């Protein structure tokens, strides 16, 4: 043999490593054999449905790189008899409106994006800032739910501590990388130059971890900027590094579960007609910091850092 896809949209980030990793070992315990496909556009996206279908594989599960491609995914799978169940990013119709019918394995978003403000809040309050010269920036993908939830749910977090709102500023990004919150980041910085400080909140670790580097370059020591992720092992040579930087720690959730458990789910349904709940929502998270990240890693199975 049985073999299924599991397509990733970005390769390049240890979050969807790990959901390799984990889909790989669902496999060796349940008898099938894993196909690992890149799909970061949606053409490579429908070509490697195609590829699925030229190897006999039975469904896949599949991070889309675009929500929208949605319809067309589950037309050419349905075409192949293949089942889908989507990972992560949740398949949307034209109109920006939920494809509920597709079993979608996910983070619980809006929740965790709150945690991240809830710890960026508390951090801010030890290192004693002075609220007047404080702004939170906030690097937004607002066309992607997952992404939309987490930073809504972030500055939501911080408006109800008591952070000032009209010191929250938003500003979107082109790509959901380092590269791309650089950008965003840097273009909101000279427009503040009264903050001395600042709390950046980002849907993921690249994201975050580009608003920081952007501060670095418009002088801000590490004393002066509190970022934290999201993902936690796509930051771990971010708080190796010998010394501190703003980047102050990542929440970590479980791309093991959603990588074991949306292949043994599609496995059960290809295998045994076993209809997959229409959605689970992952809640784990734990806040890695320099101080504990090789032990909450290790103690995760995630061995390593
Ligand atoms: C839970 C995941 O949600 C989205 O797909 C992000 O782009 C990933 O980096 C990861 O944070």
């Amino acid at each position: 043999n049985l073999k299924l896809g599991f397509l990733v949209k970005q390769p390049e980030e240890p979050w969807f490593q790990t959901e390799w990793k984990f889909a790989d070992k669902a496999g060796k315990d349940l008898g099938f054999e894993v196909i690992k496909i890149a799909v970061p556009d949606g053409e490579k996206t429908l070509n490697a449905i195609d590829s699925l279908a030229a190897s006999g594989a039975k469904g896949f599960v599949i991070c889309t790189p675009d929500p929208k491609l949605g319809s067309a995914i589950v037309a050419k799978a349905r075409g192949y008899d293949m089942k889908v169940i989507a990972v992560d990013d949740q398949f949307v119709n034209a109109k920006g409106k939920p494809m509920d019918t597709v079993p979608l394995v996910m983070m619980a978003a809006t929740k965790i994006g709150e945690r991240q403000g809830q710890e960026l809040y508390k951090e801010m309050q030890k290192r004693g800032w002075d609220v007047k010269e404080s702004a939170v920036m906030a690097i937004t993908a607002n066309e992607l739910d997952t992404a939309r939830r987490r930073t809504t749910g972030s500055m939501d977090a911080l408006k109800a501590a008591g952070f000032p709102e009209k010191q929250i500023y938003q500003v979107p990004t082109k790509s959901n990388d380092i590269p791309g919150a650089f950008d965003a980041a840097n273009s909101m910085l000279v427009q503040h130059p009264e903050v001395k400080h600042w709390l950046i909140v980002g849907m993921n670790d690249s994201t975050v971890l580009g608003g920081v580097r952007a501060t670095e370059g418009q002088g801000f020591k590490a004393a002066d900027i509190i970022g934290i992720g999201i993902n936690g092992v796509d930051a771990v040579s971010e708080l190796s590094k010998a010394q501190a930087t703003g980047f102050y720690g990542s929440l970590l959730p479980s791309p093991d579960v959603h990588g074991y458990k949306s292949s043994e789910m599609l496995y059960n349904w290809v295998a045994k007609d076993v209809e997959p709940p229409k959605f689970t929502e992952v809640t784990d998270v734990v806040l890695i910091t320099r101080d504990n990240f090789k032990e909450e890693l290790e103690k995760k199975g995630l061995g390593g850092k």
